[PDB]
């Protein structure tokens, strides 16, 4: 009923985040927020899955989302793109994955997750021209203002190795949450600056797509994903109707994060039910749904105003791609009472950026050694480590130079004309590929001082 206390240091986190002079404004903003939430989340609940933005791969011209799709995607924080990959190609990839899993050990496994990272179908999927295209189009929804200095190149996609899911009917399920850290959004300096507009009482002007500060955020100050992903995503390897062992989302990005970020300050709902009776809590170290040191923020217990907004995604067809913003609440369906396997291949957007240089190095090292990337490799014992085989084949990259750069296998080109942070991050990556090591702290410390 009451969220637990964390250590009392978290009280000083609260007093760092909201300035005394802004307390009145923040309180007013929380009341405005709840009124908007009840209106908009009601509409979502009454519309259902068609609320999620959806478009056809052919609608993407010149590697840009059309204007109407863009506008809906920035509001709703998720998108389903249909017909990215032909069904026949999808079938071949699915069958090759299953073969690989059956020849490289129980099948089906208990959890519906298969720790295969570098198989040929994965490498081919990741680098299919239609897949590169949709990532290019997504990358144009994000931006930075300080182009001269911010160490990010949104024109470059890196590979973060991830696994596959093949969920049989009857396999039950991990509640509503955010990934990309449990407590960091509040605790880290640069991460919390992402949400400054909310902490100042102006949630309405929070821009989820501006990356100047997030570029330097530490998602792990201490279940953990080691890369900075702007978007989570996956490619559909099966046809499954809404609710059949798929994904559920809360398709309202700004309202979601205004509520989440302020919830530690307004965690006590009043007995009156009158929104005008909330009052700020700047004292208790309560950060509901958090477990410092873990990767997920849980929303299933102390975030009740969110629940009305949760919907299944639209019917999924083979060869559709589904994206959601790193800040979008989501969960998987509890049950799968559909007619066949619900299977996806996970692939997120991971820009070339200062907090992703370690990822670039891990990907290069794991693929070259045919082992798990670090986030999974670190959970294996000595025997498992010596046994695993990941299907990595340089030739699956089809000697495409751009693909090899995504995998950390080739230095980045820096054209005569290119400058600013884009040129600089490419150079820093190249230096790391030459030396084989990197230390992020210097860059982070400099960004935070510059504050
Ligand atoms: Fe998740």
């Amino acid at each position: 009923e009451t969220p637990p206390d964390l250590d009392f240091r978290f009280t000083g986190i609260k007093q760092r985040l909201i300035k005394s002079e802004n307390v009145k404004q923040v309180t007013a903003s929380w009341k405005r927020l709840l009124v908007e939430i009840n209106k908009e989340f009601t509409e979502i609940a009454k519309i259902g899955p068609s609320y999620v933005p959806k478009c056809d791969f052919i609608d993407i011209k010149d590697n840009k989302l059309p204007q109407q799709v863009s506008e809906l995607f920035k509001q709703r924080g998720c998108l389903m793109i249909e017909n990215v990959i032909d069904v026949d190609r999808i079938d071949i990839w699915f069958n090759e994955l299953v073969e690989f899993c059956k020849t490289h050990p129980t099948f089906p496994n208990p959890t519906s997750w298969y720790n295969v990272f570098w198989s040929k179908p994965q490498t081919e999927a990741r680098f299919h021209p239609n897949m590169k295209a949709i990532f290019k189009a997504m990358s144009k929804e994000f931006y930075v203002e300080d182009k001269e200095n911010c160490l990010i190149d949104l024109d470059t996609q890196l590979v973060y190795g991830d696994r596959i899911r093949i969920r049989e009917p009857g396999k039950a399920a991990l509640p509503l949450h955010l990934d990309s850290s449990s407590i960091e959004r509040w605790e880290d300096i640069m991460y919390s600056e992402v949400y400054k507009s909310i902490f100042e009482g102006d949630w309405e002007n929070w821009d989820a797509f501006k990356l100047d500060e997030r570029t330097y955020s530490k998602e792990n100050l201490y279940t953990i994903c080691s890369s900075f992903r702007t978007l989570q995503g996956w490619l559909a390897l099966s046809n499954n109707k809404s609710g059949e062992g798929t994904l559920r989302v809360l398709p309202s990005l700004k309202l979601s994060m205004a509520y989440i970020m302020l919830r530690p300050f307004f965690w006590k709902d009043p007995e009156s039910g009158n929104i005008d009776d909330y009052e700020i809590d700047l004292i208790t170290p309560k950060f509901p749904g958090t477990v410092p040191g873990t990767g997920q923020l849980f929303l299933d217990k102390f975030y009740p105003h969110l629940h009305q907004g949760i919907i299944s995604i639209p019917d999924v067809k083979k060869g559709s791609f589904v994206f959601w913003h790193c800040d979008l609440p989501h969960e998987v369906d509890r049950e799968h009472n559909g007619n066949g396997h619900s299977s996806v291949l996970y692939y997120g957007q991971t820009p070339l950026s200062i907090t992703n240089i370690q990822t670039l190095l891990d990907t290069r090292d794991a693929f070259l050694k045919n082992i798990s990337p670090a986030d999974y490799r670190s959970q294996l014992n000595e025997e498992e480590k010596q046994k695993e085989f990941q299907g990595a084949n340089i030739d699956d990259l089809k000697n495409d130079i751009d693909s090899k750069r995504s995998m950390g296998l080739e230095e980045f080109e820096k054209p005569e004309n290119m400058s600013g942070g884009q040129a600089k991050i490419r150079s820093i990556a190249n230096q790391a590929l030459k030396s084989s090591g990197f230390n992020v702290d210097k860059y982070i410390h400099h960004a935070a001082k510059l504050e």
